[PDB]
């Protein structure tokens, strides 16, 4: 085979039988040997995160490297700790009284998709759930990051080997394809999608045929109340927002304030390091977050002096973020959607209840489903603002990048943030290791069955 | 008649507009309203499960009057108590610990696939668990079942309006045509596909570009080991098996006999109306099993007299199955395949390794992830025997039908049966509620993320 | 609104359905009684081709009410006497001495498929030529020409019925959708597609499971050689670019220009109303002929005076075309791509072999197969020149709009271009009358067939 | 054979690559050269005519070695002489009243599907036909005849390369799948599908995105006029019948006869090989034509004796044709469709108008657009009964087999009928090499350009 996609598709079929006979192999094992593959898996992502944080970096130009360093510590470690004590060999459950016992079933070969924003961190994360769970595991990256997500799948396959795995368990497509992608979702071995992509791939995943876990896009909004700490949470939001860059699909994209502490928010965040717009430096901003109908990828995950310069304004070197205030919410409106960068639209609000509609508007952008955020020290009012908002993760007082993914707030740590029915996907949860097994229930017959109506 | 095809898409787009302005405002009602509505639909089906189990038998051909009214009264009554006492309005649950409330969020609008061996019980149990989980459904019948399918949902929809619900909230497609099942499978208002069907529907559904729960199709093995009290088995197998002329998937397909006991289980079997073929008779029967390389539809539901008319031979008019022994596995061995009728494989084993071995066959034959049995009182080989197999349902010492649907064992009462990844499914649970409800988590602060490594 | 796609589709299966009924009772018809029919079609053309050229200007803002009227005579007269005296009805050629006669056999019913440039002489010009034939067609519009197409369409009709036709012979869809198209072209009752239309719809036309006469587009390059009447080659190029400002895929879109008469083209051109951009003014226009990576529609068939305006320039007002000096060719260099409009690039050569290598490029710029020109009084390098091009139609020393289609030049009236295989197309020929009816042949015993070898 | 998909893409891929490398050597050719190298493939089809006879007997199971060493040979005779002196390179034709000239231009890569019945004849012809209009040419076989149909082009290609072809001018897939079927009818460089096969692929090949000439199915009725010589008309329509076994499209499926002459038919036809068979015989014959709704491979060019041995029947061994009588027409008839096996249907008609009525019902049974015949001596009956039938070869006192294909009636030597809109069609001819070329026309001004 000479061609770049027959060679991918070829490629894929060879992994995907490797991979079968490595999880025939995996199944077989003990809990302890199950536990101790793991563990070895998250001791060498732990060690090689920094080096794989400056692979991403180099080989995407989004983020820092300081900060990717931590999202792959974050599932090396967080990701880890979560799932090191889940029971997924044999039975797991008894009920004696129901009579009934429950069995881990292994999903057989997962297949993992994987972004370029988070290019490592992901594969880190899918490669030890899918392990623990006693899956084998084929990955698809993004071609941006194809080099840094097979180092990455290396490494874990490496570190599983040394620790009793067998070779094959964990592979990454080498030379990524449109052809390859389909082959992937589509070959008669492959159990189960996990796909952590833009719109277009999850939906093709919903379209395989197979069964999927798919993710959906963010453009979360966040409300300050009049309650709210104020330094506290534009100590949070800063943090969150710029942090890789703004690279996090739970990442801020709208704050929502209310008049009443307007002024107070605003000399805050200056005091903290971001940067308003004024009318004429945001039309220039705006210029350059979309190109031809959607998001610049040449702005993604860029510093704020990048982004200012490739705009033609002019900053102070110790910028965190940019600002600028919005009314309007729509596709024609650049600072309104999702942007995936230090940028933040600013909107004022009368209350709690036009903060709401507002809230419901922008996640109507391309971010239905996914995550919003509030920060308020008056209880009635979070209940009341929080009960009726679309999306699986409604973060309090706290920034919503490390909130979503479980790091801050108690959720389950992960990368694939399901957006449930109203995000086209088949859960809200964030995806897990329980994601990855069957459940087999042996029950025994406590009734009878009459035959006569 | 030319444009039934277009008529019944602008049908679906009717039902579907109905069906979101319907479900709007059944998300505004409060548990206890919610509940007397789900109240008033299990009374109906149980008022009318006689008239909608003889509407079934006699537009299919399929089963009988008294089983099918048995099979509605599953549906009325085992499934609604299952469900009633569920909380799925607002905050189901507050985790005072972890700072995190759960919040029962709708999936928004169902579509109900309905197959034509369970018509109106499975339009019953889907219409239930999605009300009260707080959606609308749109039931698409297979068309050899239309309008008894069409008349239970009628019955729902009208008992639930007495109670207070709004009008659309539950349909059903009155032409069904290749047509109206692809819109309803793919419209953008669609949310989540229920595909209780054969594995090509199944296969569109995980083909449709939306989250789909399907089934996957049963060839139940049922082992009957030496230590089995033999009369009260062959009991349970018969009752199970001739269960509506043997329609259900979870139904038993293939007797495994240990050798020791053997000629008590034959002789146990026939005193309970089991007619064993001679070698001229199972070859004439196998001829009518299937046609083409598939399960022929005209002996589906069949009382064994049919069955025997059919083929040419004669049997006495007390026979209620037919047992032919067998040896060979295959879909070239028409009594090793599932035959959806009153007919059962008999296959002599010497013990439990050659039971399991056999099972494991028969399972690839077109039951993989769904059901299995075994009958026994040694408990230590009910362990051995059941801790690897693969099927979502593990039933020990009851009838495989009863047991897999959850009226005898402690499984969740369904019509839905899911056989997880190895059967093509997202799920091996038995469906219910909860599969129709995402959660969302408000999750507060709790802790600090590290700015640097 | 919501079902005008299933609307257009009804539409459409009406529409074939009653042609077929009428195609039916016109092929019975003698050879009189249909050209009385296409004489009366050809007189109402000819009656309405003002007013219809207006309604296309007023609809599609495109070209010029003069010009599209003598579009729609080019279409009323032209094609109508190219045609008349065609014999299509029963034997239409007797071999006697290979004892064969040829019998004309109309292909049924026709989709004909109408350009916004040229929709109602497009109309005018395959009605005729369908009916000629002995063929009913159902028309498809441009959506931004909808209501002239339909009227031409309408007007085709009653004329027709007015000479003793059949209703239902000719219609067009009145509400145009992907659907309606989709429909049309893959319809079980449809015989023939005649695809005028952009590279896009005709891909479609050779999808359709149908036979099908497409076009490609044009990007026409001239040659005015050292030995040309310099006067009149440039009045020829002027008349025929500027005709319906530019709209006509055959129309000239670069002159490629000896050196040693470079400075008289260029004054005569000047002289007749051409303006030469100079740097500034180019890169300003260069600005909006492409948006995106394809043709800027809001240039199409507009006056250069518009264009200047367009792109905030200032020119005189009786410029009649705007010229830019060029060296590149290249679908990034858009001065080189089809212009659809008053805009002309102009090279210099050195002579004949780097003309040819030029004109080669510029075809492969979208081109291909369609049309070439050349000025020029020297007979050895016209049959030089001319033997190697990629075009059907290679037109020697007049305008390509006139040329191309068949008014100056003796290549057969037509609106719908060939352009070979070499542009993904059944025939390089104007298609005509001979293209809408197959020939079945009566052949006699003239030679036996050997029975051994 | 995990991957032979994937290798038959990259086969088809390089073919493609080749083809045009070698076609932009041919295009630059003299006719003198072009001339040479076609003569050649024409002499080396006439050699290996017999050997390639006997491969696809021996792969397919289809017909007979003598008559496929005929269709062999029509192929380097018959098609051959119908292009030797055809016009193909630079300018064709000249019209100085007009002023107009007409340039040949190649189509460039030419996608040859081939049958299973006629595959290495088609092959022949094919190249023969695609390689004079100046283009290369890269074959797909059916599965059944992989073997025989890439012999018959690499002879092709050897033969053409002697006299001074380019490598790569003419290949052929050597492990036919459903993946190399699509893409070569959707490669870039694929330029023309010619399509000769079922109207399943001929579907396809007009789904493609590409320009194509397709086929129909026959069902071929033939109306036996009272003013027939009998004894001639039998031998005529048996010899055509029965010839490689009835493989071919255009052979005869049903006999109309005036009953007038019934009987003298019916003596006429058993005494020269028929077998008439009883109604007993009829029904199990009938039981094996049709398979699952559809025509049964398995008695596809087979002798009588064997379709009577598949049948549980008797019959001589001196037997020809196998023949039912029959009154009805449909699929539910097995008798009544295209069988393409020594197997015909016998209607009795009243007259002319009857035998029409019958003849308009029997193509609408898989055949129209496709062939019909008459034997008659009735100028005026023979007029009549022609003119309405909706088939592109309308043969007169000839075997339809050899009639259709162009060998005892002149229309072009083919073995690729096109059979018009009413069959799926771009075209209604005997497909041939001016189909392989695209006209290009300089033209000189000779009008003015009006105003008002
Ligand atoms: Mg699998
Ligand atoms: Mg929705
Ligand atoms: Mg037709
Ligand atoms: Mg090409």
């Amino acid at each position: 085979l000479r061609d770049i996609d027959l060679q991918s598709i070829q490629e894929v079929r060879n992994y995907l039988e490797e991979a079968k006979a490595a999880q025939k192999i995996l199944e077989k094992m003990t809990q302890s040997e199950i536990d101790k593959i793991v563990e070895s898996m998250a001791n060498a992502a732990r060690e090689e995160a920094g080096r794989l944080a400056a692979m991403a970096v180099e080989e995407t130009g989004f983020g820092n490297v300081e900060d990717k360093t931590l999202k792959n510590l974050f599932a090396a470690n967080d990701v880890y700790n979560s799932i090191k004590d889940v029971k997924t060999v044999g039975i797991i459950r008894r009920d004696e009284e129901n009579r009934v016992w429950e069995i881990a079933q292994p999903v057989g070969i997962v297949a993992g998709i994987i972004p370029s924003t988070n290019p490592t961190s992901t594969v880190i994360f899918k490669a030890l759930i899918a392990v623990k769970a006693r899956n084998a595991i084929v990955f698809s990256p993004h071609p941006s990051a194809a080099k840094c997500t097979a180092e990455a799948a290396r490494i874990m396959q490496e570190a599983a080997e040394r620790a009793g795995a067998p070779k094959g368990l964990i592979s990454c497509i080498t030379q990524p394809t449109m052809a390859a992608t389909n082959e992937l979702m589509k070959h008669k071995l492959t159990d189960v999608i996990l796909a952590t992509g833009g719109p277009g791939l999850v939906k093709a995943a919903y379209s395989s045929g197979k069964p999927a876990y798919g993710v959906g896009p963010g453009n979360v909004p966040v409300y300050i109340h009049e309650s709210a700490n104020i330094a506290k949470a534009v100590q949070l939001i800063i943090q969150s927002k710029t942090f890789d860059y703004g690279t996090i699909c739970a990442s801020e994209q709208a704050l929502l304030v209310d008049e009443s502490i307007k002024e107070k928010v605003v000399a805050e965040l200056k005091q903290q390091g971001a940067y308003f717009l004024n009318e004429e430096e945001k039309q220039k901003v705006a210029s350059i977050i979309m190109v031809n109908g959607s998001l610049n990828a040449k702005i993604v995950g860029k510093a704020p002096q990048v982004i200012a310069e490739m705009a033609g304004i002019e900053i102070p070197s110790d910028v965190k973020l940019l600002v600028a205030e919005e009314t309007e919410v729509g596709k024609e409106y650049p600072f309104s959607i999702e942007k995936l960068s230090p940028i933040l639209a600013f909107y004022i609000v009368k209350g709690m209840e036009e903060a709401s509609e507002l809230a419901q508007k922008l996640l109507e952008v391309g971010g239905l489903g996914h995550t919003v955020g509030i920060h308020a020290e008056d209880e009635k009012v979070i209940e009341a603002y929080t009960i009726d908002k679309p999306a699986g993760r409604i973060v309090v007082n706290a920034g919503t990048t490390f909130g979503g993914i479980g790091a801050t707030v108690n959720v389950k740590p992960s990368l694939t943030l399901g957006c449930g029915a109203i995000g086209n996907n088949i859960t809200s949860d964030n995806v897990t290791v329980t994601h990855l097994f069957n459940i087999k229930r042996v029950a025994f017959g406590v009734r009878e069955m009459p035959k006569k109506v």
